[PDB]
């Protein structure tokens, strides 16, 4: 049944990164809605961005708990540390939205992109490692 | 089955990055970063073309009747998302905040459905 446990680890990964990117999509589009005077819609996107990054970090933390094989743990905790960096930058984008400052938005939008670029590469290496472990069981 | 999951997961990650880039690009236009906004727009076009190609490969390789209806639903829902993101791009080229807001709800709801659709598709891929 360790076979179906590598699939749960892979789905936690894919869901975490998808929601992590959806959260940045919500703050940027919410920032635009705010500049158009759509305060209510912008507030809902801020809340959705909070909820998505919290859900993603919960999956990430569940991911590193169940990653016990050392061929997997080395990439797992770098994914957690990189994500905490990504989460703070998106949180910085949200406070710039509430403050209506393009200045603060550009200040941390480069941080979010850098951490997201490393998150996507870390997912690729982790997905390959999980797929390799699952295949190792069938042979 | 491994190629289908890679197509599905990469298609969705690239589709959401295509949207995040046009919103980023729109914000750069508001700040006077016209050259940097053009680079976000081009990357959004490319991510959309690549994710559309993966969705097409996925649907063609999803023949087992347990997946045929779910694959077609993914295709149509993905079409709704891409159309909205294309509307985000055209609202950006016309520098219209109101046109951006109109299509933003269509993109958010479609991607919320794609998130649940992808989960159901990979459990049927087991
Ligand atoms: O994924 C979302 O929730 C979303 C929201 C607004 C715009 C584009 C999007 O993908």
């Amino acid at each position: 049944t360790e076979l179906d446990q590598t699939a749960h680890q892979s789905d936690r990964l894919n869901n975490a990164l998808l929601m992590a990117i959806r959260s940045s999509a919500n703050v940027s589009s919410g920032f635009i809605e705010q500049l158009g005077g759509h305060d209510e819609s912008a507030g809902k996107r801020m809340a959705l961005s909070v909820e998505l990054n919290n859900k993603s970090q919960a999956l990430v933390d569940e991911f590193v708990e169940n990653a016990r094989e050392p061929a997997l743990r080395g990439l797992a905790t770098e994914l957690q540390a990189t994500f905490a960096e990504y989460a703070k930058a998106v949180a910085g984008q949200r406070e710039a939205t509430r403050q209506r400052s393009l200045e603060q938005y550009f200040k941390v939008n480069s941080d979010a992109g850098n951490a997201m670029g490393r998150l996507q590469t870390l997912r690729q290496q982790l997905v390959t490692t999980l797929s390799e472990r699952g295949q190792q069981i069938m042979l």
